[PDB]
């Protein structure tokens, strides 16, 4: 009967919104095994968390962290910031099931390199997450736009219907290794050309397997409505879950818009199960798009394989240097990466407070000069957010990325704080909790985080992240 590890008198917080509850918890192998008050338990460790809040590990729930856990397996930018479990496979590009044939196409080298992508079946990713596991719990959703590679020469068109039948057979063959689901990224050059028809085409598959349907929608611009009516008709038809990716209404027209996002969710009809997710940011990031050239607000360029020495500038500021426009500017600058800090604050905020949203860093760990988000998200919604802002207090902070996340995604025994479940945690200072990272020192650690566990074993302590490894594979 005794246990590795007892927590004393931290400020509890459950993971579901609930009151904070002072007690002390219980760890052995990994899972929390006794809650409440346990000075009679026998405790090979004895952690004091007075003056101290405990929480459940944060659930990362929109990462292109595919590869990254492979070459990368402390994966500091995460755990530092609390976050024990990682979403992979978004907007429609994941490691698996893939096999290149000249080149990675984009946004694929949002991942990696081609040469890394080396897992023709879900299940050859898994074996090589399983080499040495990794700081972070990985669950992983299938791309669309990966499967389409797979099948398609040629990316800008529909593929065809035998096309389909074979990217249907490729999901379903993912989904039984243990993939969560599919993910779109509709606005990008190489699936824009598919028709809401092609992606309907995967509703049969997903809904046989209970699995989940996550998307970047078609535009994020003037026309987002319309694109979310796309993201409804896949639940409508099917009655799967399906969630909404890095929730915005972006560009200088669009600033003010977040309750008409808000309000388009009264139009899903018969099922009202709709999720989404957002960055605690006014500013978004990505591969340096012609489309998105504005002087409406500032661009920062990040990298630029054409132009290096223009990285870390602002767009109008390397126009005025070379003396052409900014498009102009942009188009030899490409390819390249980008900052746009084309969000409005006060719609941050809006979409942030929204109930359905969870928490989702959306990082670029290929990105050598990357959008903070990458580094500051999950801190800056519990500091920024909730303490020094008031936009919510701590409870429901927490409850968004956390045990909104596990349910959302059906992540069993995760996300909550009870008996039987794992030990997922995060112990940290709550009036001292602040994302360091800023727009010009991107990678600064958070502060406030104390200690993190992954299932049990301790992963960061006192400002070092440890190579415990003690993650899992999340299979559906
Ligand atoms: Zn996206």
């Amino acid at each position: 009967q005794p246990v590795d590890t007892i927590i004393y008198q931290a400020k509890v917080f459950d993971g579901l919104g609930n009151a904070p509850v002072h007690m002390d918890v219980a760890i052995k192998g990994q899972q929390i095994v006794a809650l409440g008050e346990l000075s009679a338990y026998q405790a090979t460790e004895e952690v004091n968390a007075d003056g101290l809040c405990l929480a459940p590990g944060f659930i990362d729930v929109h990462t292109h962290d595919d590869l990254e856990v492979l070459r990368n397996p402390e994966m500091a930018a995460k755990i530092s910031q609390g976050v024990t479990t990682v979403i992979t496979g978004n907007c429609g590009i994941s490691a698996a099931p893939a096999e290149l044939a000249n080149d990675a196409p984009d946004p694929m080298n949002l991942l990696g390199e081609k040469a890394e992508f080396k897992f023709a079946q879900l299940r050859d990713y898994i074996d090589a997450y399983k080499v040495q596991k990794a700081n972070v719990n990985v669950a992983a959703l299938v791309g669309h736009t990966t499967l389409r590679n797979n099948v398609m020469a040629d990316l800008l068109r529909p593929a065809t219907a035998a096309e389909i039948t074979l990217m249907q057979q490729q999901l379903d063959l993912a989904l039984s290794q243990g993939a969560l689901g599919l993910s779109t990224g509709l606005a990008y050059k190489n699936a824009n050309q598919a028709p809401s028809s092609e992606v309907h085409a995967f509703g049969e598959v997903l809904k046989k397997h209970d699995a989940l349907y996550t998307t970047h929608l078609r535009t994020e611009f003037d026309a987002v409505l319309d694109a979310m009516d796309e993201a409804f008709a896949m639940e409508q038809a099917f009655d799967i879950k399906v969630i909404i990716s890095h929730l915005k209404c972006a560009g200088k027209n669009n600033w003010g818009r977040a309750p008409e996002l808000l309000a388009k969710f009264s139009e899903q009809g018969e099922h009202s199960k709709c999720s989404c997710d957002a960055y605690p940011y006014a500013a978004s990031s990505s591969t340096l798009d012609l489309n998105q050239v504005t002087d409406d607000f500032d661009i920062f360029i990040t990298w630029s394989d054409s132009h290096p020495e223009m990285a870390e500038q602002l767009l109008a500021d390397i126009a005025k240097q070379w003396g052409i426009s900014l498009l102009d500017a942009a188009k030899q600058l490409q390819p390249a990466g980008a900052v746009y800090h084309g969000l409005n604050e006060d719609d941050v905020k809006t979409i942030l407070a929204f109930d359905k949203t969870m928490i989702g860093s959306d990082g670029l760990p290929c990105d050598p000069h990357p959008h903070p988000r990458l580094w500051g998200s999950f801190p800056r919604v519990l500091g920024h957010y909730s303490r020094e802002q008031g936009i919510f207090s701590l409870a429901t902070a927490i409850h968004k990325m956390t045990g909104l996340s596990a349910a959302n995604y059906r992540l069993a025994n995760r996300g909550v704080i009870k008996v039987g479940h794992f030990a997922d945690l995060v112990l940290f200072d709550a009036d001292e909790i602040i994302d360091n990272a800023t727009f010009v020192e991107s990678a600064l650690p958070a502060s406030g985080i104390h200690q993190v566990w992954t299932n049990g074993q301790t992963t960061f302590k006192d400002k070092r992240v440890l190579p415990a490894y003690s993650g899992q594979f999340l299979t559906s």
